[PDB]
């Protein structure tokens, strides 16, 4: 079959990196679920859509915790760590051709390095979920998995916002946490935002 791979949370300061792959025997059946315009859906509707996808397609999810992200980022960039996860998922699914989202606008390099690593056919593109149903589906699975984790974390540490440096709420909560000198484990320490916040 063919497969789509994508991720959720690459740019967050809080929470895990989630990478998912989706492989379907009936791509038309996948399209009927409306994966193409899944972006307008709510967290609840998207979660239901994720379940429908798992019912008709093989799915593989990989999660990297903040702790592990911090460990690996000493020797690698986040994008390379992503490529690592991508190849792992592609190797689980062993598809005929794998379509993957490219962090960089220019995809050629990632495609090469991935084909080199996997020894499989790989087509990468920036914002691939907006061009390939399989990728749109993989994107949905990753987001839902990420959100489930985020919600789990909020029950424990309170509402820290979305987890991205954008959210005013996230930055505010992030500042007090650092100030207290007792930062929750879900915060990515090797993240620029955090570094800068601590430096001052």
């Amino acid at each position: 079959m063919k497969a789509g791979i994508d991720e959720a949370g690459k740019g967050c300061v809080i929470g895990p990196l989630v990478v998912a792959g989706v492989a379907c025997s009936d791509e038309d059946r996948l399209r009927k679920l409306g994966v193409k315009d899944s972006k307008k859906l709510s967290q609840g509707r998207r979660e239901e859509l994720a379940e429908e996808i798992r019912k008709i397609c093989r799915t593989e999810v990989l999660k990297v915790s903040p702790e592990n992200l911090d460990e690996r980022m000493a020797a690698k960039t986040i994008n390379e760590i992503l490529k690592e996860c991508y190849a792992e998922i592609i190797l689980r699914l062993k598809p005929e051709i794998a379509y993957v989202d490219s962090p960089d606008v220019i995809p050629e390099r990632l495609s090469r390095e991935l084909e080199e690593i996997t020894g499989l056919r790989v087509v990468a593109e920036h914002k691939a979920d907006e061009k390939y149903p399989l990728v749109a589906a993989a994107s949905i699975i990753a987001k839902v998995e990420r959100e489930r984790e985020i919600e789990r974390l909020k029950e424990k540490f309170g509402d820290f916002g979305s987890g991205y440096a954008s959210d005013p709420r996230t930055r505010e909560v992030l500042k007090e946490w650092i100030a207290s000198g007792r930062i929750p484990s879900c915060v990515r320490m090797r993240w620029k935002t955090v570094s800068n916040l601590r430096q001052k």
